[PDB]
């Protein structure tokens, strides 16, 4: 039973291949956190974590290679409650579960100290053969404020699964504090999700998608950076984060209402317009993440199935910002209709450095996490490695946003990211304030 060999998802397989190239690197360490506005009980939250992890297969997994050098996933339950043992009676390693408690209340700069701690953690390798590929810390910041850090290996947890985890952790915590029965985990099955992907690869639809993507990028446009460079390996990013209050972000909501487009499309159009104005390029490429989750089971299965696809956009002279939004939606229609095809498979068939642009990741709405009084607001710490730039947004136009520019350190210094980020957010807001305006005429800061 413990010897059941689980197949990897497409996303996991690609992470595994990439990791092999730099076996002891930490470039696939990613993370997020919850900013929590009220006091929590660490002992109870620690028990909540043990229960949560036990019910989350991906967080109890390790990865090994079979006799032919092919990877597989192995499920390793945590130790029994109260046990100090680290391997089971048959020698199977137990998934460890540790919630660190780091009291920074009283330090000169609790928030800055927490960030430094999280950066140090993210730079720490997590060997794939050791089960429980995550790292958890509860910070006490003072004023009753906390920060819950979830660090993971990319291979076990994607953006969608971070939200799944936080909601489950809080649900268990509330139950324990209340003396209620812990609601049963409602997570789906990874094996079924993988079987779904295999079913896809076996269907005629696979070929239709292959033809669609390859045809769209025959000319094999060279990936370009905002900097002029110059791309190489995907590396852990330098992250610069900017908070924008509702007074600054509401305008995105108004532009969405006016154009009839979801606000994420407005952001994507904004990035396209910004690239156009920066480089003069008529033909711009941005890359867009999709969840890779198809069907009810997939939607509730913590894991790594995320996909990344190239969005090719023509920005023509005289076009209004509203018009660019329309171009984005037309391009997205095609992308979504062929979303099952792996971005990695497309690059592989095109050769070279593949096709890509800045990753534009507008995270889906997540309800504030309720710990039974205290509330947790999620923010990204690092979304993953990049050959160039990831642009990550969390929040909504109404509630305010966090904008993270995550740059490959061989391409950007932190100060470069700060400068580019500021110019972008101001330009985006200028565009959003009047979508009828001509893109080529909109004010762009030096």
């Amino acid at each position: 039973n413990s010897s059941v060999r689980h197949g990897l998802t497409s996303a996991q397989h690609e992470v595994w291949l990439a990791q092999q190239l730099d076996p002891r690197g930490a470039h696939y360490r990613t993370g997020s956190c919850l900013e929590i506005d009220g006091p929590l009980d660490h002992a109870v939250l620690s028990r909540a974590l043990r229960l949560t992890v036990a019910g989350t297969e991906t967080l109890c997994s390790r990865f090994l290679t079979d006799e032919e050098g092919r990877p597989y996933r192995a499920y390793c339950p945590p130790a029994p409650e109260g046990s100090a043992a680290v391997e089971d009676p048959d020698g199977v390693p137990y998934t460890p579960v540790l919630l660190r408690h780091i009291d920074l209340s009283g330090h000169e700069d609790p928030e800055g100290e927490a960030q430094r701690w999280m950066d140090r953690d993210r730079a720490t390798p997590l060997p794939l053969d050791r089960p429980g590929l995550s790292s958890h810390a509860l910070f006490t910041l003072g004023g009753g404020r906390h920060l819950y850090y979830l660090g993971v290996h990319h291979i076990v947890i994607d953006g969608t699964s971070m939200a799944l985890f936080y909601e489950r952790l809080a649900e268990v915590y509330r139950a324990l504090r209340d003396g209620r029965a812990v609601p049963a985990a409602a997570f789906g099955d990874t094996d079924r999700m993988v079987a779904g992907e295999e079913a896809y690869r076996a269907s005629a639809r696979y070929e239709r998608d292959r033809a669609y993507w390859t045809g769209l990028f025959t000319d094999r446009p060279e990936p370009v950076s905002l900097t002029g460079r110059g791309g190489g390996r995907a590396l852990a990013p330098t992250v610069r984060s900017l908070g924008l209050p509702p007074e600054r972000t509401e305008v995105l909501g108004r532009a969405a209402e006016a154009t009839g487009a979801h606000w994420a499309r407005v952001v994507i159009a904004g990035v396209a317009a910004f690239l156009h104005r920066t480089t003069g390029a008529r033909d711009v490429v941005v890359s867009v993440p999709v969840t890779g989750r198809y069907g009810a089971n997939a939607r509730i299965t913590p894991g790594m199935v995320s996909n990344r696809l190239p969005l090719r956009l023509a920005v023509r002279p005289g076009e209004s910002f509203a018009r660019v939004v329309e171009t984005v939606s037309e391009a997205m229609s095609g992308l979504l209709a062929h979303s099952r095809f792996r971005g990695e498979d497309l690059d592989r068939e095109l050769g070279g450095a593949g096709v890509s642009g800045p990753t534009v990741n507008v995270m889906p709405y997540i309800r504030p996490v309720d710990f039974g009084g205290p509330v947790g607001l999620m923010r990204s710490i690092s979304s993953g490695p990049t050959t160039d730039l990831n642009i990550v947004l969390t929040g909504t136009p109404e509630s305010g946003l966090r904008v993270d520019f995550e740059g490959n350190p061989q391409v950007y210094g932190g100060q470069d990211l700060t400068v580019l980020q500021e110019r972008f957010v101001r330009f985006l807001a200028e565009l959003a304030a009047d979508p009828a305006a001509t893109v080529d005429e909109v004010a762009l800061l030096t």
